[PDB]
């Protein structure tokens, strides 16, 4: 309420991770309300996005696309000190989809490369949020340049289902799926250029027909899958956090499903069980909750297969433990 | 039910307004079920939808893109009398989905230039639904020339959220949002026809390509920005109703969230709350309701960041009051 | 659990039909579980999907486009024989939505021409669910090529509202949505191949458009039309299934409403109610409850009216009955 209860309020500075993996944290809030802070220094650089040696004009927050999971409790405090480097060429800013105020905090956090700035605010809704730059004038281009990450808020009393039985994960993981558009010549080889500015004017052209080139999971087409795939063990309860910050996706998890869906990605709002394929929409953040109840690989991917599987949304899981024969075997082999 | 009961049931007509306001009404019913009498008449001409002045050949019920907001509560009847002048040169008619018969009432209302009609439906179910032209053979081609809009059909007891505590709104604004395809020629230059059947042909080839040259909220870019921003003051709950009669929408107030989210329009639907981007399908009206916390300029926008920053989705409300640095502050200033 | 138990169980083996219509089944399960058998042959085959002849190398289970509905009850065990003949030219599997495993049992089940196989699997969780076929590498190819289906696992104790009250359906309808992208010439018309190999390129083209040149019901435009319309009269419960194995979709009964809709298809998630309009995501299948109370003719159309009244996206219901002026009356027929 008042500056000086606020002051008066332990503090805490969290080491932020790259995704899928989120930085530690307890379920169950440890403690009364705190003032949680984390540091990001916002990177432009060059990222390759296909085996083609497709390459966009990444704005990163913290260097990867998406931006790091920030995990505080409802109530708590998030204090951002956002940092633009005397390196970078454009002015950048945060609106968190979780605060309240100034375009979310966006129109107190434009700063220019040599610039920094502190944001404090009240996270008091549960849930999973969606947090993108967005100057004035330049928005989409910043959000689809892969400015943007996500933040959960988790309830004090930790995650339950709708009938308020607890549900505790045993991992976490964030996938950032975004949507790339990216130039090309009049051959339909995509342009490399030696500057964000430089390719400002092309990809306007392509973002306007709505039509992504691209559309990747953690900022490249097989990001997740193989040496980066997700890992769980049969039995284990996985959380996936995933969002979306400028387009529509429909998660589904190949060979599992969705036990408990915060489709909206709030937590107040009770989720959907037993999901085959859900949908969270452009501007916002969702999340599944599920046991494993078979090993072997899945493909978690954006359901629509021309996305998944000829622009870049799938990701992989590799799961251990014991077959199920109850569940699903083989009757007969595929034979003559 | 009976013959004698409708014939007794007062009839009252209200005087509409153009959206974004709404007429007149009481939240929780005043008396009994009555006939509600309403009139439109039907305008075909041309608008400007830019700030480059391009120009569309627009049918609209009342003469706005989109239509007013009719309000009635459950139960009630709603009578409206649609006119379409001899001056306008197509058949036009409509369909209610709040109502239950004949294509929503469009099989009933067929009005050349020159005739008028009058159609009477019980509104049965409680929600936000939209109203749009439909006349056979030429469906998409009305409704995307500017001719739908949305009627609010209240609960008799007013709106309450998922546990019963009634929920009442200060203010209500309608944001009808619009997908136009305008041709351009070979220099990709917006054309511009005579009369509305000449850019028939053209027009429905831009449609195919399910890609819209502009997507706007009340008829025109920054139709809902400026001067003509909506308004609202710290501590002042609002009711946003929005409707999309022919593709999806993900709504989203920058700076702020859905307190309670009726998604799917309908209250016998339990609301989502904590929203932060909330999906309405192309074809039905959904309805957000919020207590502002903080003052301000704050964007009401399609999520789609592209489609409201590039091709118009994007609207402002400006907020007095005071700012509440508990929910929101600057603990450093953007500096060096 | 044990395959010992299993095997104890009573089989039994159904006779599945072509869609729309539903094979017979019993919606309060008959008796404890069982493994219900299924069998069905892939044929690749050319069909006309509009007037114009527009054909496509079509894939399908069963011969069908989409495949046919399987309906069993939770905790039953569906055994599906899956045959691939020796006159096919492709390498085919199956992926259950319903199903817990290697991949849906896509990894379980992949048979060259001249094999077959038998896969089992328990379905654990209530809803409709939508199967596909899923060859690594050429996976949404095969989808869009018409295959896919769905199956609906019906509770033990048949289908309940959100508060337990049963709901049963008098008829039961299985809409399957097709998105098909067809080449064209540079006369705009469309291409016609010898071999379903020779279209591969030129498809994948439009397939990354991700504008599907025809968007249809049961395989063709107009095929749940004329005399294939649906059909019901005043006072019938009808249960439509509709499901969309690569994209969106947005069903919308023209006239009537969706008085229970399971928007996600999963039968544990408490159905919206009084719907007008309601999203299925491309991956996934959903179901609808209505009780007609109007006679005349109905369109079920996807609500993007240009995929509806363009692309292919309408059926009609013909529905006999007394009509209802209470409900609905024109009291001034369209006259000057
Ligand atoms: O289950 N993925 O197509
Ligand atoms: O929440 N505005 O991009
Ligand atoms: O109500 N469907 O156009
Ligand atoms: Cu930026
Ligand atoms: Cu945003
Ligand atoms: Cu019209
Ligand atoms: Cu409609
Ligand atoms: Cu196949
Ligand atoms: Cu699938």
């Amino acid at each position: 309420a008042t500056a000086a209860e606020i002051a008066a309020l332990p503090r805490q500075k969290v080491e932020l991770v790259d995704p899928p993996f989120v930085h530690a944290h307890s379920q169950v809030a440890e403690g009364g309300p705190k003032v949680v802070e984390f540091t990001m220094v916002i990177e432009e650089k060059k990222i390759v996005i296909d085996d083609a040696g497709t390459e966009v004009h990444a704005m990163a927050f913290n260097g990867t696309v998406p931006g790091p999971l920030m995990v505080v409790h409802q109530d708590d405090y998030l204090e951002l000190t956002l940092i633009n480097p005397e390196t970078n060429t454009l002015m950048h800013n945060i609106d968190f989809h979780a605060a309240t105020g100034a375009l979310g905090g966006g129109g107190l956090t434009e700063i220019n490369p040599g610039e920094k700035t502190i944001l404090r605010f009240k996270a008091t809704k549960p849930g999973v949020f969606v947090y993108h730059c967005a100057p004035p004038g330049m928005v989409p281009w910043h959000v689809v340049s892969g400015m943007n990450g996500a933040i959960m808020v988790l309830p004090r009393e930790g995650l339950h289902d709708g009938k308020g039985k607890a549900l505790t994960y045993d991992k976490i993981y964030y996938v950032g799926e975004q949507d790339f558009y990216v130039p090309r010549d009049e051959n339909g080889k995509y342009k490399k250029y030696e500057a964000p500015g430089d390719a400002y004017e092309d990809t306007v052209k392509v973002m306007r027909t709505l039509t992504p080139t691209h559309v990747v999971f953690n900022g490249a087409v097989g990001a997740l899958t193989g040496d980066k795939a997700m890992t769980a063990a049969v039995g284990e309860k996985v959380l996936i956090v995933h969002s979306q910050a400028n387009r529509d996706t429909r998660p589904h998890l190949i060979g599992g499903h969705g036990d408990y869906v915060w489709a909206t990605g709030k937590f107040n709002t009770p989720p959907d069980v037993d999901q085959e394929t859900w949908f969270i929409p452009g501007g916002a953040a969702g999340a599944a909750f599920y046991t494993f109840q078979q090993p072997g690989i899945y493909a978690y991917v954006n359901h629509n297969l021309i996305e998944a599987f000829e622009l870049g949304a799938a990701a992989h899981f590799k799961v251990t433990g014991e077959w199920n024969d109850d569940l699903m075997t083989s009757v007969l082999a595929p034979s003559g």
